[PDB]
């Protein structure tokens, strides 16, 4: 009993999706990233470039969709064999050590892979990534990296230790490890549109993007749908609900970050540069594109299932999300 | 043993009785502390005389003020856990640093925290702050790699121990604070040059390696264990490598700085006197010097891949 998502946002797909995603079909079994056939047809079953070409459906160079798309693909195979599922996956210690040494070969193109075969291809995407963006948007990328592994190594660490988090540490939790400030901060490296600190930097524009990720994590989390730690288990942990109960409530949260999503986005986009502008837009293309993806005739919602102005309860990290004063 | 290889400029800021004073008292008030004796040896660090050695000209005495403070917060916060709490932790204590909504719920480094960030963002541009936010993140990366190392009894290798120690020390988030203090902004374009990068990685690794000297998970040990040296042979050791990197950086330097505007040379200032003040700030809590290197090769670090790139003008 799953509820239709309310996604009343622009859907399009880049027209070059199938000439990259085969380049990266091609990179992938090059790479020397994926161990065995049937873990190189896993990846490539993710369709990432279908995914990333959603968030960046207008991006003027095709090279620079293939290489935001292959850290895509990237992730899920470094997600899949290091973080989700090895023996790194409840073992912080360890990951710690791996974070620091993966994250190391992302700023350092003279450090060695240690023979960690995720390393040499990282560091591809790096070097791709070094030739294409500025060396502002590279650390900003660097920097959503650390992020996400920071969030990934919380989330190792709650796993070793059985806790399951509350709401308001699940959010902001999941907001890093779920992949998104990687994801979204390579929407400037693929479209090549610079957006000036004074601008990208705006609390106002740090909340539309943190609600970005946070909407995706979240339907994320339903297209994955415990132990397991997602915002339902949370939910049913923390607030004693039935699972159908905790989709319902689920489904409101996301809604509600949706709507302040979308009141935030029009009150900056008027006034926003062009550059801001086009990010703007890749935030929402990244929301409904995520959705979609997790998807494949679709139906969606046309209301949301709860439309509160107000901040979500219990979860104080992301007030700030409505403080118009602050932002 | 040996004296210290430091031909870098001294100065510490007039004010500096002044803002250590108002520090003290706020450190008084923070609550980060459980105990008077917690926050004597917190005083004891004398982080203000510290950093205004990082900043000795600052115009606004509350900005050094309110970097000085986070030198004292980072000290209290690193002597005050297992790895998969901590990494909750590091989670928790920056996810308050970026949002002010976030609430203390009982952790003690919270306020305190949010208190240094609401004075960074009263003085700060959005810009600096997210600098700061990012090179804080990174500490704590750092801090979380080291944890877990000592955690499973794993004696890392030269490499990783560098490229761990680089975060770990707290010079990132250190020097991140020269440009709040100072009110220089620093455009990206020049801040992130790799050069500037580099540089800024130097002064950090050079500040770390001497507060490994100033300790007498360190250099030496990691040297004793992998390369079978004697605690004497590690420490003439240890010396060569971290001369070795401030040369670079001294050379590094001497071809960036002239080319570099007004905000961008204030920050080299800043790295250069944070070295020296580091080290100085070290040595005394009449000095002599080395005149001389104890090693003067111009090539990488063998044995240490993940800084050599600090070697490569081409990737510069």
């Amino acid at each position: 009993d799953l509820p239709p998502i309310y996604c009343p946002l622009e859907s399009a797909i880049h027209p070059r999706v199938h000439e990259v995603e085969k380049r990266a079909v091609e990179w992938i079994r090059r790479s020397g990233m994926c161990a065995s056939e049937e873990e190189r047809a896993w990846v490539i079953a993710t369709h990432s470039a279908d995914f990333f070409a959603r968030f960046a459906p207008t991006a003027a160079d095709e090279d620079r969709l293939l290489a935001t798309s292959l850290w895509v693909y990237w992730g899920f195979a470094f997600d899949d064999a290091r973080c989700d599922n090895g023996p790194l996956s409840t073992r912080p210690a360890q990951f710690n050590a791996l974070a620091g040494r993966v994250q190391r070969a992302l700023e350092a193109p003279s450090a060695e892979d240690n023979g960690d075969r995720f390393v040499p291809a990282l560091q591809d995407i790096a070097r791709r990534f070094r030739s294409f963006g500025t060396p502002t948007q590279v650390r900003r990328f660097v920097h959503a990296h650390r992020a996400w592994l920071s969030g990934v190594a919380w989330q190792i660490g709650n796993q070793a230790r059985g806790h399951m988090p509350g709401l308001d540490d699940y959010l902001a939790m999941r907001l890093l490890s779920a992949g998104g400030e990687p994801t979204f901060a390579m929407l400037e490296i693929a479209t090549g549109a610079e957006v000036p600190d004074r601008e990208m930097h705006r609390p106002a524009v740090r909340a539309l993007t943190e609600m970005a990720i946070m909407v995706a994590a979240l339907d994320n989390d339903r297209h994955s749908l415990h132990t397991d730690q997602n915002i339902y288990s949370v939910l049913m942990h923390h607030r004693g609900m039935s699972l159908q109960e905790a989709v319902e409530e689920a489904t409101k949260l996301r809604d509600r970050i949706l709507l302040r999503f979308l009141e935030l986005h029009d009150r900056v986009r008027p006034g926003a540069g062009a550059e801001l502008s086009t990010y703007l837009q890749g935030l929402r293309h990244g929301i409904r594109g995520n959705a979609e993806w997790g998807l494949r005739p679709l139906t969606w919602a046309e209301s949301p299932s709860d439309s509160s102005p107000s901040p979500l309860p219990g979860a104080p990290s992301i007030a700030w999300w409505w403080d118009d004063a602050l932002l």
